[PDB]
């Protein structure tokens, strides 16, 4: 199973965003999956949704896209990814620095949602504004954002990547809990999950991941001390040669005071 040293190394964040965040204008399975995310985000945060404090985005990636929504509920974002190039090309798109990563279709689609697309650069400075830290993480570790011990945090957000950090069910179940003791009292995760997903490409390299059911991911979720408030599920697959999902899950979640 690819580890941390393997992402260190060898997770290259353009390859990354070659693959799945393409923007090249094409009807995609990959463009779907995206799509899907960002119609759960704006549930999820928009309108009537989850609003507070802080959130804290576990696993970034280099991608901005899943906290379009949030930063018009939560005025203080952490981002927040194990690799270094990951959190570089963060901090390019936050900098408005030249090799920053143009997420413009996402943006507008984002802004789509909320009944007006035109206001997308109006979307793409909140959120910048909002993004107060880019920080190392490890969702092995109790403390996710050691040596970084921030205030408990009204949400956590986590799409895409705990199924890549953790071998195992077992594994996944006990980073579910370091990332319940990020929280408040009464707090929720937010998460999207791929499920029966074994691996993966970036580029021309393969990555782990673990291969999950939902039942699994459920009972995972009560087990770290949740209940769940929202679930919406999603046959959408990303292109088989990519990784050949189970379709989807995403998750909203209370942790119980
Ligand atoms: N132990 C760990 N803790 C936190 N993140 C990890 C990790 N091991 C790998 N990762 C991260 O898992 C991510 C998987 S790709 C998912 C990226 C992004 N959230 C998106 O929605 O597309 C990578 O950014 C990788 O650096």
């Amino acid at each position: 199973f690819t580890g941390g040293d393997e992402y260190q190394k060898h997770f290259l964040p353009r390859d990354y965003l070659a693959t799945y965040y393409s923007f090249d204008g094409s009807p995609s399975p990959e463009a779907e999956m995206l799509k899907f995310n960002l119609e759960c985000l704006h549930k999820t945060f928009g309108p009537g949704g989850l609003q507070g404090d802080t959130l804290i985005d576990i696993g970034s990636g280099p991608t901005i896209y899943q906290v379009l929504a949030a930063c018009d509920s939560f005025q203080d974002i952490t981002l927040s990814d194990f690799t270094d190039r990951n959190r570089e090309e963060l901090e390019k798109w936050l900098k408005k620095e030249p090799g920053a990563y143009d997420w413009t279709p996402a943006v507008k689609f984002a802004c789509e949602l909320e009944g007006n697309s035109g206001r997308w650069e109006e979307k793409e400075e909140k959120l910048r504004a909002a993004v107060k830290r880019v920080l190392k993480c490890d969702v092995h570790l109790g403390n996710p954002l050691a040596p970084a011990v921030l205030p408990l945090a009204d949400c956590v957000l986590t799409l895409l990547a705990m199924e890549c950090a953790c071998c195992s069910l077992d594994a996944y179940r006990a980073a579910l809990c370091n990332l319940a003791s990020l929280l408040k009292p009464g707090g929720h995760l937010v998460t999207t999950v791929t499920l029966r997903l074994p691996s993966y490409m970036v580029g021309k390299r393969e990555f782990s991941c673990v291969a999950l059911e939902k039942g699994e991911v459920e009972q995972a979720v009560l087990d770290a001390g949740f209940d769940i408030e929202q679930l919406l599920h999603s046959p959408q697959s990303y292109s088989v040669t990519n990784a050949a999902n189970n379709g989807v899950c995403c998750i909203v979640a209370r942790k119980k005071p």
